[PDB]
């Protein structure tokens, strides 16, 4: 038998395939696309968020008149992205000035099915009994950007483990052929909660730079063994 | 093989998982949640839906500038909820008061795909040839409740057939730490739809007590036998 | 083992099951539901796109007092259309009128997993290497209508890839059990990307009839070979 | 000089203008409109909430291509109401039935600009000095209703000055012709606040008949003495 | 005293003033803007709809750390346009070919209020008593675009009587500059209602070119006489 | 006669009512108010952006059932803002600690009405021939937070024209009692146009500290001379 996953690298390089399964193709890690203002996402566990190719504008709208119009709006596109900072103009990017900002993937042939565990906790989960580790991670829930639309991953996909935390996971791209990142792109996470806290009134809390992993919780991805 | 489903008991008890499965955790019943206003659920049938640890705050958000607010807005999770009756003030319950509102649940571990079918009528519908009834249950589509934001359930899955139907299935948490049931929370339910009828104008019906599963499909849940 | 798709007529006719796979049952193609505003999909590789039954209102809601109501307020249902023009008069269709108007589907039990691949091109793609041939197609992304709601499919089911290429693929129903297209139904595809042109300004075009195909890229339906 | 203002009835009987002014017309209590999912309002102080006639649909939309449709999709209009119980069945009202619901208004024309004052306390404010009473009320604010939709009042209109508090001041009428209450009907009012308490966490309450006006901020209409 | 007012030709002539009243300044029809997905309008009355000058992109956001972005995202801006057509090809207008589609407006300082009002019927209903003609009209109620966002006039409001009907009176302009129709452009009027239906199931009807304006309200703008 | 306007300090201190016009009343500076998702806001040239009394709740919601809930759910409130900077911690501010962060606002009476003009240039535009000048400032347009819900102002009032320019001129409360400042927190300003350049291509511009203002409107606020 044969199942379909995706591994995002988060850089400019392709991800290896993990042990025990094969590769089918490679591509760009797409999130979601914003159209007429309505967000729809591919779960980053699916071979639809490793697009062959790259665009800005990777849809086109057809009208019930039989038009269709191709980068000739207001819509988006958004994907994720690798450590490269943003110039210090904050400008968005053009053209081949993009080319570095978006991350990577390789969609792999699994012998069995591949899920993601959360532990709720900083603690790394184990694996069900019968199952192994393909990689470990960060429990990625949602995200919002413009208009507050967005989308999200299943907590049982393999999309829902995110190898590298970062506070700015993804970037915004145009059909007019810009992308940046915005201050209301806004990503969130399976957060940590301890058991005698369960009920209680959450503690809020505000994390800066080095302590923002205190309260994600941790992921594992796992694949049946057979 | 291995597939992995979620069970809901809709009680403060977990579910035993259905013959021929295989227990792998027991947790809380995690029908969705809403930040920056926006909804993502995590489908009924799924291990996404059965978090480890109940909070009425499981999820943080970070921005672009490395941080990261918990329980620190005003954000919103939402749980299938027990027959525990609203205290007579209609007061939102808080920390343990909350426990004996929310539905635990079980992920268990089939040895082959497990499907939902429904019969848009008051008759429980029969597995395909070949597949072996897990358990009966109301077709449960969709449900909304603040800013009329939600999410809903595939029909293809478990998720969408619920054991015992409630008019309000789902109690509404926030990070405050509060839950309630309001005037808002909405079910969506897959209808009765008689074969004659099919073209016609539908016959518009308002049903009380007594009487609201005259009009709810029903459902069972399957299992291939392999 | 087994494994459920669906597969779209788009005409009054059900379409045969593809070589290999074994029919379950026949419906009618539900692309999404819209309650209380929310839409809700089905995705269209899934068995949940293929109800047994047609109706302008598939579903009902219950408040949290339990009263139901069905077909008593300004809800609609959605779903795939035929070759079958607007009348002249563009008048919303009642009745036994609506019939010529609705796709047919089945359910069909595949051996293995099945899954579409995207060519981002005017070219069909290949199967992965093990994987057979089921259909061809058009990569159908998503959709808007009423409010700008929606909802869209996943590029990795069969769902993405619709045989026949409409710029009008869906007709918008009423509880009131009328059903017709109106102006602001969009259909969103998977755009052709060339190589050169990744980073570059996505290059505006307005097409019209005769020349809608251009831009769309296609897609295969393929299936595991075990 | 001449300002036009908006007196409501809340009852089946337009009321009458206030000492000083003088009738204009008398119509039916329009609150707002909801088309193509949004909603859009009149503000109650304004000639613009006083339609000469009452319709279920009072308003028709027109697209690009020069072809409008009237009460011909699922669009809704919301009018004040009157102290008329829902039936028993609270089934939607058609035709003759709903004009015991409907709201009376008259538009009066003022010698001097016309205000509304707001206390933020259970007792009345007193009108600025210069300024006459023409009614007393309370500080009503904005209202939702179907998809979370709805618009408000200006603090400074006579229109965020209702004279008869009501938990359900406003019904949902539709395009098929049906008006009814429904769960999701919010009415927003400006609430009290003692003075001790503005910056101190608000004391939540939740109230119940009997009770409900212990926290609505009150509020007088006043006119310029010229 | 002096009360402000705006005119708007819906050519590329700006208005004259009606009698009575005087010159202020002439400029561009500004109908409402959308940032961040959210919809802002200006009343058609008054002066914040007659912008001086004219641009695709007439405003700029800024974030809570001290950065502004102007025409740098997906923004829109709309305006009331002209009976110039769309080119054969309907592709988005740029740079000068732009010009010929925006309507004009002047503002006008009339010696007392300004009123509208209609009639609910094809008769253009009379100026109360004491108020005298300045234009006459069509009712113009709201208007949506893109993501369904739109807004509305004030019916009391000059802005609400629109001196000559278009089906598509507006056009949409974007950040990165361009403008154009689109499919989902809509326009909302205030419809005709005979006394003998107000409380009947609203008589669908769905109008083609040349019988438009028979469901249409007429109104007429007013200026109170001192 | 008597035309009531507002003034906002976006101090700590209630501003003077400006020369020709004479005080009614001081309170705080109410941007918009956020109940069940949606917003609502109240101009700020007029009295009701000037409450009273500051809650970080000054609402309620009513259901149908005549049971009214205060500071019960997750309801947002929003106010124009001092100079106070964020604490170091970005925690949100609670009680007595919110007290430095509100602007105060004073209600007066003018003789005759009040408008804004904006030049959109850097230029502060001139008052109207016959009209006189009450203060100067920034052409302030809307804003949007929490799930991009938001309002604006009115061009033609004098809250479109903010007398100290602020990129981050608003806070957004709660009914839990905090307020802070957000990543989504966006203000939008009538932008500058060189005449020469209305109809080409905006040019792009991302503005840091220094350089806000160099592509802001200015304003007066104007008062008819009688
Ligand atoms: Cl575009
Ligand atoms: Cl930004
Ligand atoms: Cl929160
Ligand atoms: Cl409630
Ligand atoms: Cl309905
Ligand atoms: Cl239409
Ligand atoms: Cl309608
Ligand atoms: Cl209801
Ligand atoms: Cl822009
Ligand atoms: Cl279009
Ligand atoms: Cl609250
Ligand atoms: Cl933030």
């Amino acid at each position: 038998h044969g199942f379909l996953i995706t591994r995002h690298s988060q850089t400019t390089d392709a991800p290896q395939c993990p042990q025990g399964t094969l590769q089918v193709y490679e591509g760009f890690s797409l999130l979601y696309v914003q159209g007429n203002k309505r967000a729809h996402g591919q779960d980053l566990g699916t071979a639809g968020s490793c697009l062959r190719r790259f665009s800005t504008m990777p849809f086109m709208f057809c009208n019930i008149n039989n038009v269709c119009n191709f980068a000739s709006r207001n819509d988006y596109s958004y994907w994720l992205s690798t450590p490269e900072p943003m110039p210090m103009s904050m400008q968005p990017l053009k053209g081949q000035s993009i080319q570095p900002f978006i991350s990577r993937c390789a969609v792999c042939e699994a012998p069995a099915v591949v899920i993601a565990v959360h532990s709720q906790t900083i603690q790394i989960p184990h694996c069900p009994q019968g199952w192994d580790s393909l990689w470990i991670g960060y429990s990625f829930m949602m995200h919002t950007s413009a208009g507050a639309e967005g989308s999200g991953q299943a907590l049982a996909s393999p999309g829902s483990c995110l190898e590298e935390f970062r506070s700015a996971p993804f970037i915004e791209c145009h059909g007019r052929g810009t992308c940046n990142y915005y201050a209301n792109s806004y990503s969130f996470w399976l957060a940590t909660v301890d058991v005698s806290d369960m009920f209680s009134k959450p503690q809020s809390e505000t994390l800066k730079a080095g302590d923002l992993r205190t309260r994600i919780s941790r992921c594992q991805v796992c694949m049946k063994r057979t």
